[PDB]
């Protein structure tokens, strides 16, 4: 949508756990933060637009005055946030006594200004059982923002003082970790409270059907600013995380062209995210994009078809898509292809407007900006020849920036929170002449090296991976993992490139599993030219609903054995099962390398 704090709140944060110091991510991640959140102080409008915003997609009403009245109590951190970050701020470089040493008086304003706030936030709702649970959900975007500063300040305090018993001293550590499975577990529950919220009311432009279009935008808007936001949460747990850690958010989240004017709205909701989403899977990286256009040469042509062409992480194959649309035998292919480190960031397209008759309303044209790291790259996609005679349609699609700008809409070359992904569509020839489209992006902090790094811990999500066993599948995440999972049955191998250096390290999984003590599942990790590491893994959770799998349900088990991997060398990660509790079920999350050599 238009609203890049989502972006930027998200883009900090990943940037934020690069190190690990006395100060943690306050001292200059709320140099971003704060001006990011409250641009006019305590006076600002941020959460208004927050709520207006989700408001707008989900089209429920309520007195605007809870509105405004969430935005007078969130906006109290500014003051609570901005005297803490001073005297930390003023506890470094200034001189390093013991009075303005005591940030520890400090600290505990800030934990108590959200221990009040949050619930007090969440317990303003209007009396009505259920039009409180829409007013949440309709919050939902702003709590997130606050327990996010609320583990900050805590993930601080915990290193803070832990850098003090070296050469009252209060114990965060234990209290930062419920605080991260309670934000965690509420946000998911809530922002599912609002998916079935929509996915359960008709939709009376629908004349009674579910509305997808809505169930879509307001996945693609809350992923962007809470979801991408509480995978990250788990970071903060400085027990876990000691040095610091680089992550990658996976999931994919996708925008639609010629919803309105089609209809195909008015279909089943399954069918439409069926037909306009994709299924779970190995992250791809798009090779190139392939649109048929038609063999005439006058005025009006169109893209008839389509498919992608593309390829899992650090895989020499390229895999193609199916040919989406209406593909004569006798149309030309208009291909625009695209290498590693060459990504679009936001584009531009134009297609045929049908006025709600059952006449096509193709895309004709693309105007793609590429990005290749150095520079703006623009390129064309044209059916046939640009004369266009029929009225058009010109829409933008990308996401915000990820950074706070600086010197067509917002990403720039060097300032992109997104990629395209894919593009799928659903079109039935056989009767229809219109065509929905919509456009896939993975977050830009994903790596198409998967490069393991030497100075922190390394997060590499188990579906960066470029191999799947027969046995073994893709399952759908639980919302706070950010991005889907692996049911580990058989084997599977990720493919990593090393750094320009040498190290030594521990290699760390985090997973979830069911069955019993008597019937853990084995992994055998076999990495050619380096190393065996082999072990079993514990039950952490009970059921087989593993779609809403709970934070604490998942774990860290690491390998004993070490490994040593020389500059820039090519890893392969080939993960087994033995053991034979086929019914003992393993979801494998993220991949972690441990730096042993500081």
């Amino acid at each position: 949508g238009e609203l890049s704090a989502y972006t930027i709140v998200v883009g900090t944060v990943l940037t934020g756990f690069g190190f690990t110091t006395p100060l943690g991510l306050a001292l200059i991640g709320f140099g971003t933060l704060i001006p990011v959140l409250f641009p006019a102080q305590d006076q600002s409008n941020t959460w208004s637009d927050f709520i207006t915003q989700t408001k707008n997609i989900i089209k429920k009403e309520i007195a605007s005055t809870y509105i405004s009245n969430a935005n007078k109590i969130l906006n109290r951190s500014f003051n609570v946030i901005s005297t803490y970050h001073n005297h930390l701020k003023t506890w470094e470089n200034n001189p390093n006594p013991q009075n303005t040493q005591d940030v520890r008086t400090q600290i505990q304003l800030v934990h108590y200004h959200f221990q009040n706030v949050i619930p007090e936030l969440v317990n303003s709702c209007p009396p009505n059982p259920s039009d409180c649970d829409y007013y949440n959900i309709l919050v939902l975007s702003s709590y997130a923002q606050a327990a996010n500063l609320h583990l900050t300040v805590l993930n601080q305090a915990v290193k803070f003082e832990a850098y003090l018993k070296n050469n009252t001293a209060i114990d965060y550590y234990p209290v930062l970790t419920k605080a991260i499975e309670d934000y965690t577990n509420y946000c998911v529950t809530t922002y599912k409270k609002g998916l079935n919220l929509i996915k359960t009311t008709p939709d009376s432009n629908l004349d009674g059907n579910i509305n997808w279009n809505t169930y879509n935008t307001y996945r693609t808007k809350m992923t962007t600013a809470v979801l991408d936001l509480v995978a990250l949460f788990p970071n903060y747990d400085v027990g876990k995380y000691p040095i610091g850690v680089q992550s990658e958010l996976t999931r994919e989240i996708y925008q639609v062209l010629n919803f309105e004017e089609s209809p195909y709205k008015y279909y089943d909701f399954q069918y439409q995210e069926d037909s306009l989403t994709r299924r779970p899977h190995l992250f791809t990286w798009l090779d190139s994009l392939n649109f048929y256009e038609k063999a005439q040469t006058t005025p009006n042509n169109f893209f008839t078809s389509h498919y992608n062409m593309f390829h899992y992480t650090l895989d020499n194959i390229s895999q193609k898509s199916s040919v989406f649309g209406n593909h004569n035998v006798t149309d030309k292919l208009k291909s625009l292809g695209l290498a590693t480190n060459i990504y679009i960031f936001l584009l531009n397209v134009i297609s045929l407007d049908n006025k709600y008759l059952n006449d096509y309303n193709n895309i004709s044209k693309m105007d793609f900006f590429i990005t290749n790291g150095t520079r703006l790259l623009e390129k064309e996609l044209t059916a046939g020849s640009g004369q266009i005679t029929y009225d058009v349609n010109k829409n933008i699609f990308g996401l915000p920036i990820l950074k706070r700008r600086e010197e067509t809409l917002f990403p720039t070359y060097d300032n992109y929170s997104h990629i395209l992904s894919f593009i799928k569509s659903l079109s039935i020839p056989a009767t229809y002449k219109t065509q929905v489209y919509t456009f896939a992006w993975t977050h830009s902090s994903v790596d198409p090296k998967n490069t393991i790094y030497t100075h922190l811990t390394t997060q590499i999500p188990a579906v960066k991976a470029n191999s799947l066993g027969t046995a073994s599948k893709v399952v759908q995440g639980p919302g706070h993992t950010g991005g889907d999972l692996i049911d580990f049955k058989d084997h599977f191998k990720i493919t990593c490139q090393h750094s320009n250096f040498q190290q030594s390290y521990f290699i760390r999984i985090r997973y979830a599993s069911n069955g019993s003590a008597n019937t853990r599942a084995v992994i055998n990790l076999s990495i050619p030219g380096v190393a065996e590491l082999g072990m079993a893994l514990n039950p952490t959770f009970s059921g087989t609903d593993y779609t809403n799998l709970k934070y604490k349900d998942f774990q860290y088990l690491e390998f004993s054995n070490e490994v040593k991997f020389a500059p820039n060398q090519n890893i392969s990660l080939v993960f087994n099962r033995s053991d034979v509790y086929t019914n003992t079920t393993v979801l494998i999350d993220k991949i972690e390398f441990l730096p042993i050599t500081r």
